[PDB]
């Protein structure tokens, strides 16, 4: 089997990306955050404390046929970025872009913190990382991926992120009209739970490439670039007027600034996100200071390949008993 969604930018900032899921029987269809950094898919449901629902579409299991509660299962997650949720669970039909899984774990929300509220386009979470950071208890449940896997042509998934546009989610092949060029494969670390890789190095603008070993994570639910700080003040340094403020959060830059590209290593490859990819906007509105779409971190404790660098590339999550990820410049 395969199946293919189309994936959609939340804001004109492409702070996140929606993807359609049909939940139940009949189905709901809810438009789910897919994130390969964590390993929960949960919603917003009937369940959900009144108060923390505002605009979103919820999951209601009673109106679903093929619904069942998972006896005694419980959730709670917290997020890289402070955010959190929580609940109960049920098993339920769960398809995406015509690729179907029965008896899914289906995380249903009674809590959800500020941010998931403040966010009407966000459903909840497809979690696409290893089924071993799942925080379901007390029995521990596999992502669709995971539960997919057997069925799909190949065990694959592939993410193929647009700027300022809309791109797509394949499960089961490798588009190959989607890519130019090769694409280079890398080897993976499952040691953490997420697709950790190591980069070989990096260039900024025209600058020469600089090998360096660089490990991190291919994060779909990450927005921005987080990279260590030595490689990041190489960046800004390119760029007029650009400082890091911590008052703020990180490296802003005047917004008449045009910024340089930032390539990115893998193996003898190279992926190049372009300029107007870094840059994440006013701070405020109305503003001049925009806010940088590469940031350190050196306060996270590890790398993250968000956003930002995948939307320059076509990504394969390659699922196969030894995993390996795969990008092509598109
Ligand atoms: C020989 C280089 N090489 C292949 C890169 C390519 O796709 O061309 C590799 O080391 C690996 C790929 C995946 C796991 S290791």
């Amino acid at each position: 089997s395969t199946g293919s969604a189309t994936t959609t930018p939340i804001d004109s900032l492409d702070d996140a990306y929606i993807t359609p899921v049909q939940i139940g029987t009949p189905a709901q269809t809810l438009n789910l955050d897919f994130d390969t950094g964590s390993s929960d898919l949960w919603v917003f449901s009937s369940e959900t404390t009144a108060s923390e629902v505002d605009g979103q579409t919820i999951y209601t299991p009673s109106k679903s046929t093929t619904a069942k509660l998972l006896s005694g299962a419980t959730w709670s997650i917290s997020y890289g970025d402070g955010s959190s949720s929580s609940g109960d669970v049920y098993t339920d039909t769960v398809s995406v872009g015509g690729l179907t899984v029965t008896g899914q774990a289906v995380e249903s929300a009674k809590k959800v913190s500020s941010s998931f509220t403040e966010d009407s386009t966000i459903d909840g979470l497809l979690g696409l990382a290893f089924s071993t950071l799942n925080t379901v208890s007390p029995t521990q449940q596999k992502t669709f991926f995971d539960n997919a896997k057997a069925s799909l042509d190949s065990p694959v998934f592939t993410a193929d992120l647009g700027y300022h546009a809309p791109g797509t989610y394949n499960f089961g092949f490798i588009d190959t009209t989607a890519y130019t060029g090769s694409i280079t494969y890398t080897a993976v670390s499952t040691k953490q739970g997420f697709w950790e890789w190591t980069s070989t190095g990096y260039a900024v603008g025209s600058g020469t490439f600089k090998s360096t070993s660089i490990d991190g994570i291919a994060d779909t639910g990450t927005t921005l670039l987080y990279l260590p700080a030595t490689v990041v003040s190489a960046y800004w340094a390119q760029v007029s007027g650009a400082k890091s403020s911590s008052s703020v959060g990180g490296y802003v830059f005047p917004c008449s600034a045009t910024l340089p590209s930032f390539t990115f290593g893998v193996g003898s490859a190279r992926i190049v996100i372009p300029g107007d990819y870094i840059d994440f906007g006013p701070i405020s509105t109305g503003s001049s200071s925009c806010f940088g779409g590469i940031q350190s971190s050196a306060g996270i404790g590890i790398n993250i390949f968000g956003d930002v660098a995948l939307k320059a590339a076509f990504v394969v999550f390659n699922g196969a008993t030894t995993p390996t990820l795969g990008f092509a410049s598109k």
